[PDB]
């Protein structure tokens, strides 16, 4: 890989924004997987074979 | 991979936004997955066989 | 793969927006896979011989 | 005014928003009056016979 | 004026959203007014011989 | 004036929320009234004969 003179942008991730001023949550998970609210994932490279690069909420049996 | 005076971007997530005022959430999920609100997931390059890149609400058995 | 000055976008998201005032979600799910809200999927490769790129609300057996 | 158990509202400004991610402004002014954003303005009552309420962007020779 | 249990609005503005991604404004004034934006006046009562309510935008001579 | 038990709100002004990423204002104003950003103005009562409530970008000459 070569770059001479250049402005380039990878796997960013910038800006994520939310405005509210009521807010209510009311998990009762048991067993499983419960996401809320903001997150932000963001890679470039990954190698594997049967890797999971970005998992928000996941179970695997 | 060459780049000369370029300006390029890849794989980028900006500007997801949400506005509210009045919010609730009531989940009572028991063996599987349940997201709710806001994610950014972004990549450049995943490598695999049996790979998943971006998994959200994701149950495997 | 060569670039000379040239400003291109690979694999984006951008100017995702959701306005609202009331937000009421009463989800109950019992084993399968739900999501709900906003979520944002960029990359600009996925190699893989059985994989999964973007998966929101996936169920596998 | 005789409430005796109500829920009202009386001249209220709510929820006003503006989503964007470029924005430039030129403006030149020489002698007068630019408004070029966002205002809220809310009364409930004025007196007075030469008044003036709400005077978003007023010039009076 | 009497409210024995009756939920009423009087005079307001809400819900009033604007979304863009890309604003130039380039305005040029010498002797008037200009507005160019979003604005939200919610009034109850106004009373004058010479009143003015709500002006955007006004030139009085 | 009287209350019971009326929940009320008289003059207010919430949630006026914008949102952007890149800004730039160029006001090169002489001798007048200019405004380009976010303002609130909230009143229940003004009394006077020459009175001027809400005033955003007002020149009396």
């Amino acid at each position: 890989v070569l770059y001479v003179g250049s402005k380039t942008k990878e796997g960013v991730v910038h800006g994520v924004t939310t405005v509210a001023e009521k807010t209510k949550e009311q998990v009762t998970n048991v067993g499983g997987a419960v996401v809320t609210g903001v997150t932000a994932v963001a890679q470039k490279t990954v190698e594997g074979a049967g890797s999971i690069a970005a998992a928000t909420g996941f179970v695997k049996k």
